[PDB]
Formats: structure tokens, sequence, C-alpha cells
């Protein structure tokens, strides 16, 4: 409750004069959560699709043309609406569901648990961008706050080449703010709990998982469902109605996690212009030290391609040794309004490594390079003018009463610089999760050890991950060393227990379930007491639990069990506030 999600977004090309008035309708009666994640026969869900930022509401807004004459433009409208009880995190009610299915404790009234879990994958993976809370049901007008007209534009039009003969597009949210004269401010929340169909014990629970889905490809290889992609589906052909490049329709175990136009990428490096000394740079940055820095044009080495995809993330291309991917990251400094960017581990939940771009001219060429961490505040890139040496160090400020010798720094777009798809967001290629694990006795904190112990300290941003392709924990030590928890009891080990440990590991291995964890929220108060974020977390081979001895000679030793009960023993693990949400 002290940080709820009250706000979530909507485009829709329906007018605030029909929605501040009647709010949202759903297309049918159905309440199948699988079948709205994956848009199966899709026009029947009676749940109301919205995202959690407005920046993940308008991406299939952006997708891209075919190289013909648009002779209507186009135009949509983003929609604020205060969250309430009634809606729920698509990601989260996915994890939930797992964790019920490894468990044992669902009834397929059709399908199975390995067709459920392929469709659990794409949540994961491919549609988890969406930030997705959808709505049991219709949205009054009460909750919906305000509206911007939104439009799509091309990206440097008439100069810009055409990836694989689509049109670069990038949206725009136009000012002014229309508010909404029926909006009722009611100081709600959105609901915290995972969703079931039925209420209090939903134990013994039914899904019905479908055999087919549909995908909305909305430009360099990004799925979007239907439910965002055709927010104003009718029934009948409707599909031209929509935005998108296509809609393919698969069965279940042929959905692949890349739409046709992951061929539209290219490598692009990445030019920035000082407002105005009118200096042009290069971003660069070096995986050997985390270094993020730009380089004049006019026992390692700098890295040059970039690219900004779906979670909002500027990542360089390459992975290092250990198979981590890196991102931009904002950090703070000890400076009033100045934060340094570095490298960081990619996370799908960091908000200090989310990006905006937005243009600035009307030419579309220019872009100014926000960072989330500032949230309303405007802000940009900039760079200090009287630096010296052959790298600048690259840094964040609000862009009101910026430090002295700072000036902005801006993306320019054009064939000598940067390329124009660098400014549109592109379809992930890792799926990270920062869940930074640890535990707390009496007001202390702990963090794991790669030796099976553990350090009297909070754990840290940025080291304990969560790989949502393949359910792998793994801890990274650098670039170059990472460990992966791995689960050694069995119905052999002739105890009821054995201690688990952290091994170097192919990071795409996919088969072995003893590297395979999730989390269970059970019967534990959420958040807890005294505000803290607490799950148990199992292992897929056999259910066994991970744990943590609490005193004695083996205090702080990790450890998987059988035992569902046992004393002197923390089975409450700490993980990230929000960790099932992205």
């Amino acid at each position: 409750m002290p940080n709820p999600v009250r706000f979530v977004y909507r485009v829709d090309l329906r007018s605030p004069e029909e929605i501040f008035e009647h709010g949202f309708s759903t297309l049918g009666d159905v309440r199948n959560f699988f079948e709205h994640i994956l848009s199966t026969n899709f026009g029947r869900s009676y749940f109301i699709s919205t995202s959690e930022t407005p920046t993940a509401a308008i991406r299939f807004f952006g997708s891209w043309l075919r190289e013909y004459v648009p002779e209507h433009p186009r135009r949509a409208y983003l929609y604020e609406i205060r969250a309430d009880q009634h809606f729920y995190n698509a990601r989260a009610t996915g994890e939930n569901l797992l964790d019920l299915m490894r468990q044992r404790q669902v009834v397929f009234d059709s399908g199975d648990r390995e067709m459920a879990q392929m469709g659990i994958r794409a949540l994961r993976t491919s549609f988890a961008y969406q930030r997705e809370w959808f709505t049991d049901g219709p949205i009054a007008a009460a909750n919906v706050r305000s509206a911007w007209l939104v439009d799509a534009v091309p990206v440097e039009p008439g100069h810009a080449h055409h990836p694989a003969g689509r049109v670069v597009e990038t949206t725009r949210i136009n000012e002014p703010e229309m508010h909404n004269p029926h909006y009722q401010e009611l100081q709600t929340q959105a609901n915290d709990q995972p969703w079931l169909p039925t209420p209090g014990i939903a134990t013994p629970v039914h899904l019905s998982i479908p055999q087919a889905a549909s995908v909305a490809d909305v430009s360099e290889g990004t799925s979007a469902s239907l439910s965002f992609a055709c927010p104003d589906w009718s029934p009948p052909n409707p599909l031209d109605k929509c935005i998108a490049e296509k809609i393919d329709n698969y069965n279940l175990q042929s959905l692949p996690q890349y739409a046709s136009s992951v061929k539209e990428l290219e490598d692009t490096p990445v030019y920035l212009r000082g407002i105005k000394t009118q200096k042009t740079f290069m971003l660069q940055a070096d995986p050997q030290n985390n270094n993020v820095f730009l380089v004049e044009v006019n026992s390692s080495f700098p890295q040059t391609i970039f690219f900004w995809d779906v979670y909002q993330r500027i990542c360089l291309k390459d992975l290092t040794g250990a198979q981590i991917s890196l991102s931009l990251t904002a950090f703070t400094t000890q400076y009033a309004g100045q934060l340094k960017v570095h490298l960081s581990v990619s996370a799908v939940n960091a908000v200090n490594q989310k990006w905006k771009m937005t243009p600035q001219d009307i030419a579309i060429t220019q872009f100014r390079v926000s960072s989330e961490l500032l949230g309303q505040t405007e802000n940009g890139l900039f760079w200090n003018t009287k630096s010296g040496g052959s790298q600048h160090d690259l840094y964040v400020c609000p862009l009101k009463n910026p430090p002295s010798d700072l000036e902005e720094l801006q993306i320019i777009v054009d064939e000598c610089t940067t390329h124009a798809q660098f400014v549109t967001m592109r379809a992930a290629s890792t799926f990270f999760v920062d869940v930074q694990l640890g535990w707390y006795w009496r007001g202390y904190y702990y963090t794991p050890q790669l030796s099976g112990w553990s350090y009297q300290m909070k754990t840290p941003d940025g080291q304990i991950f969560y790989d949502l392709k393949t359910s792998k924990i793994f801890f990274v030590q650098d670039n170059q060393n990472v460990f992966f928890l791995h689960n050694k009891l069995n119905k052999q080990t002739g105890y009821s227990w054995d201690w688990v440990e952290w091994l170097k590991h192919d990071m795409n291995e996919d088969k072995d379930e003893n590297f395979k964890w999730y989390f269970s929220r059970d019967d534990l108060t959420i958040p807890s007491v005294e505000g803290l974020n607490f799950r148990h977390i199992r292992c897929y081979a056999d259910n066994q639990q991970l744990k943590v001895i609490i005193s004695g000679s083996r205090w702080g030793g990790w450890y998987s069990t059988y035992d569902k009960v046992e004393s002197n023993v923390e089975d409450k693990i700490l993980v990230k506030d929000g960790f099932d949400r992205f």
C-alpha cells in the first residue's frame, strides 16, 4: 500500500467524448486467463487490457508501415485510468498459476501442464513488456482521469531507409492533457493479489488451456496480444482495424519467440550532439569495467553497437563471456541532480535501466533521452563541456537549472549518424529479473554467499537474478563469472535434506530441473507486517524447498528439503518487490 499501482494506461481509438462518458466495455463474457494472454479465438474475453506505463501501452501503436502513401495518418487516444480491486497483474497471475501447477493443485479441464507452461513462457518473455494489468470486466467512466491525443509518425521522413521494406515509425503524446469531468478521485489501488476466477478457497483450481494462439507482429520482432493491437475489435474483416504489420495464428507448440519482423533488425551505433556547442559524439561502452562514455567525432576495447528494447533498456549488442547482457544504467552520485551512466546486468524490472526517447523537432530527427528513474521530472542526457581527454562521462540531469558546465545531448538521426530504428523499441534478447534474494532475522538482513553460507548485509541490486526463459537462478560475481543455484536433494539422498550449491553453468541449458526454481506465495502474509516481501522457493525437479539455517554452527547455510515444517530454520526468502510483475 505504500507503493500501490495507482494508474494504468490504455491506447484506444475511441474519443474522450465516448470514453469519458461510458468507460470501457468488454469484448465478451469469457473469463479465461490463458485465452486472454494468447488471444485465442480473439473477441470473446471478459478481461480488458491496460498497461502499467504509457510507454508500454503505446508500443503497439508504433508498428512500422508498408511502403505506400498513408492516406489516413494514424491517431488515437492515451487514457489514464485509476486502478482498483478489479484490476489484476497478468504476469503475477501467471506466476501464481505456475506455482499451483508445479505443486499439483490444478485440475486441467482442457489441455495439460506442458501446454500451460508454454503459455507461461510466452507471457514471461514475448508479452511481458506489455506490463499488462487486466480488468475483470468493464471499466467505469469514473475510473478514467485523463486523455491525450497520440499519433504515430515516421522517423526522418523522406530520408530514412526502410529496413526490409518497412517504414520506421515512432509515437508522440501530444499536449494538452484532457481531464474527464466525470472522473472520481477515490484513492484506490490495483489488486495486489494474483487473479483466480472464484472466491475464498479456490485451491482445486480448474484451468482450460487453449491449443492455439494469435499474435500481432508490431515490428522489430515484437509480439503484441490482440487485446493491445486491436483495441476496438468488432464482430464481423475486424483484423483490418488492428494496428500491426500482421497477425499470425499458431498452435501453442509452434508459437515463436520472435515475429517475422525480426528481419528488420540492424546493428546501429549511437550518435549524440550537444545542444549549444553542436559537438557530436559516439556513445561507447566497455564490459571490462562497465564504463559508458562519449568519444567526439570530428587490454580491453570499446563496444559501439546498442539497441533500445521493449523493456525500455539500452543494451550493448554482444553478451559477455559468461552469457550476460549489459544495459545503460542511471546511478546516483553525490551531486544534486546529476546521475551518472554506467553498465549493469540487463534486468527487466530495473527502473534505473529504463529510458524514453522523445522527438524534439517536427522533422523527427532529434531525440531527447530521459531516465524513468527521475519520474515526471523532465530530464535528459548531459556531458560536461569543460571535461578534457579522449573519453567523456555521460550524465542524466533535470532540464531545469542543470549544473554549470553541463549541456544536453540529443540523439541525431541521419544516414551519417544514428540510423532511424535505434529510436524505436525492438524485441528483447534476454529476460533476467533482479530478485535480490536474501533473508531477514530480528531486524538484520542476510545475503547468500557462493560458498553456500550467508553474509550479514542486505543483498545488493544487480547481483542475484532469475532467468524467465529457463527458470534458473544465478549470482553474478562479475561479467565473466556467473553461478547458478543447484539442487542436490533427491529421493535417494538417504536424508530429507541436502545443501544447495552455486555452480558455473550454460545460461542456455533448459532441461535439467535441478537448476530450475519457482516462487510460491502459499499462506504467507504479503507484504509482511513490517513491509517485507517474502516467498517460498521450490525446485521443479521434485518440489524440494529452499531454506536457510537460522542459528548454531551452520547458521546461514542454504539447503533444500522435503520437510515442510522444521525448527531453527527460515523458509521465508526475501525477493525484490515487484519481481513477479515485469
